[PDB]
């Protein structure tokens, strides 16, 4: 019992961690690929210029 | 302790699982970073042409 609290306790935090981590991930993911739609264009205009 | 052994397989697996993104992080983070060494890069040559 004194262990089954515990682990509630823990199963908890990284569940938020996680989440934490996806949250800034869709965001860094999401960035890179428009990043990405930045990189695509200056190899057009670039080689237009 | 039903409850114990059937923990103990999940907060085995998300300790896998949590260094795997982790790992491919640190290949993203590192990514992104030597794409913005592409990027300050750019916007001097394409500045001088």
């Amino acid at each position: 019992t004194n262990r089954v609290l515990s682990l509630q306790e823990e199963i908890a935090k990284l569940r938020k961690e996680l989440h934490q981590t996806q949250t800034e991930k869709k965001t860094i993911e999401e960035w890179a690929d428009k990043y990405k739609h930045e990189t695509e264009q200056l190899v057009s205009e670039l080689k237009e210029q």
